Formats: C-alpha cells, structure tokens, sequence
C-alpha cells in the first residue's frame, strides 16, 4: 500500500512486459520483436480488448521492443492515446553510476504513474503501462511495500500481464502477476 | 531464499484456489460448487491438462469445495494420485490455532531426484500465506493478494531454496465473464 496517497476513485494499473526480441540485435533498431514475439503482442492485444474495459491511456517506453508491442496491443484498443517514456526504459540487470541513474529513474516512474493521483480524476480509471521485466518488479514491490530482495523473486512472462488495483486511500491489491494463461502454452517465453 | 533448505531438484508448486461456491451453505456439506463454479473447475482443469507437464501428485483441502474443484480438475488428468488433507482447510484462541495450522501446512507440504510438478487445490488466506511465506515476504503481504476463483499460482522452488513467482492469480485462460472472486 502506499503512504501519503488520496485518489478520487479506484485505479487499475495493468503493467504488461515486451514480448520476445531479438536480444543480440546490434543497434537499438535492430532489437525488434521475433514473429513469436509478434504473435505474443497480439494474444495481449486480443485479451485487454475482451475485458470489456474503456483504458484511459497507454503509456510504454521508448525501447524498440515496447514500442512494437504498444503499436500491435493499440491495434485491439481503438481510440485509447499512447505515451511514450524514457522513464519506462529497462533498468540495468539485477556499473555502480549506472545503476543510480536506472534506479532513480525507475523511481520516478514510480512516483509519476503509479503514486500520483490525478486530481482530474472523475470515475475509476484503467492504465495499461508496457515496459520490462525489472520496471514491473520494482513497481509491483514498491506498491506493495515488499522487501528489494523481492524484485528477483518475480519471474515475468513475454507479454505477460501483471494486475495492480489501488483504492482510493492508497491500499494495492495484486490481483494478477504476470498472467499469460490466454497464450497457448507453446507461445509462452521468457526471452 | 528459503532457509535450511536442501533439494535434489526443483519443484513446481501450482497453487489452485477453489471455485465458487455456496457460501451461504447452512452446513459443510451444503457449501458446493455453484453451476458456474463447475465451469471455472472445468477451465483449470483444461489448462492444466494442456501444460506438457506429468504432475506428481494433487493435494486438496478436505472443505466440500475444494473436493469438488479437485473431482473436476481431477477427470483431464488420469493417473495423478489425490491426497486429502485437514491441513489446508480455510473465537480468538480458534482464530490463533488456525493460522498456526498454516505455518504447518508451509512447513510439510512446501519447505519440506528429478524435476517434480505438483498441484495443491485450496484456498485463498492458504496460499497467499504460502506464497508470501515462500518469497520471504512480510506477514502483513499475504492480505494485499487478491485471487480469482479457480486461479493457478505457479512456484518455482530451485534446489539451494532460491523461490521464483511465476505467475499470480492467473485465470487469463477463463472468458471474462466466467471470473469471479466470490
Ligand atoms: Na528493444
Ligand atoms: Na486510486
Ligand atoms: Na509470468
Ligand atoms: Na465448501
Ligand atoms: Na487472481
Ligand atoms: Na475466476
């Protein structure tokens, strides 16, 4: 749950992670989705689009990877604006300068999307946030008040979708973590 | 990762919450699946089926409701041997040796030579305790897990201990309108 948080209404938080890519991809062009990867967004897209849900906005961050899964998920969502952020970026895996400025960052990525209640707030609001593997752990950990050494606990599937409800007063349920039971079993990676 | 504990393979731990139910049962025996229940079962069972995993075992709460979740999930898997158990059924001394039998039950079945994959069919204040007791999490996160009806919560127990949460409260495989919490 989080201290010093006063939303209007309900908000559920729904942090997808970018399906597999091609790892090795020389520039950060080159690090495109894989067709299976193609196909991962596509089942994500498919079942955000049957939850029967209006989502105020996607936000995903600017790597090539997170970009094409937002572009293929967008198409199940018409009408729903997309926002690009460095602050979403992946953080460096779990250089000490490096990891200051990753783990300051991904806290502010905490603090602006998921801590911020938005004074505009009129009715219970439904976010899609798609990034990476160790943003969602720390953001799930953070909003949860679990220990850092939880982060590498949480093992996330390509595509996967990871739950979040915060009520107004600031109390967060996890209602799902890294759920891909609408993929075929032999669509489901890690990497 | 979990203390004093030593494997000689890894363990996957699927973690089943029992479907809907009447809640409103005047006695245990009364508190069966509802119609919609059944299909939650049936849901879970077909996915579980579908994974290309051999389960070792399934091990299920002794309540009416977890029986039934567990006949149902039960029929696509023919050859898994069922184990019933009294501890992993769901005024302060009651209260306090309740929670006590949950420590037991993390104690025997999830602290306790080749891969393993085994299903535990109960109920939700169980295995948000297992699961926050397994990460090493606080005693006051177990509350904080919110469970769908007939979810599968999938562990990954390594030999030196290390636990990875694979999946939470998954029932990304049941149409929206079959989910429920109650
Ligand atoms: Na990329
Ligand atoms: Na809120
Ligand atoms: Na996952
Ligand atoms: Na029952
Ligand atoms: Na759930
Ligand atoms: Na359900």
């Amino acid at each position: 749950s989080m201290d010093h948080y006063k939303a209007k209404a309900t908000r559920h938080i729904f942090l997808i992670r970018a399906s597999q890519y091609h790892v090795d991809g020389s520039l950060e062009k080159d690090r495109t989705l894989t067709p299976l990867g193609r196909e991962q967004a596509e089942l994500t897209g498919l079942r955000l689009a049957s939850l029967g849900l209006k989502f105020n906005k996607i936000v995903h961050s600017s790597m090539t990877r997170a970009i094409e899964t937002t572009d293929i998920i967008s198409r199940h969502l018409p009408g729903v604006c997309k926002v690009s952020t460095d602050l979403l970026r992946e953080g460096a895996p779990i250089e000490a300068v490096q990891y200051y400025e990753d783990g300051a960052r991904i806290e502010a990525a905490f603090r602006n999307y998921i801590h911020r209640a938005d004074a505009r707030q009129e009715e219970d609001s439904y976010e899609i946030f798609i990034c990476h593997a160790n943003v969602i752990r720390y953001i799930v950990c953070r909003a949860l008040q679990f220990p850092p050494e939880g982060w590498l606990r949480l093992s996330l599937n390509n595509g996967s979708i990871t739950h979040l409800v915060i009520r107004p007063n600031g109390r967060v349920a996890l209602r799902t973590l890294g759920d891909t039971g609408f993929m075929p079993p032999d669509k489901i990676t890690r990497s």
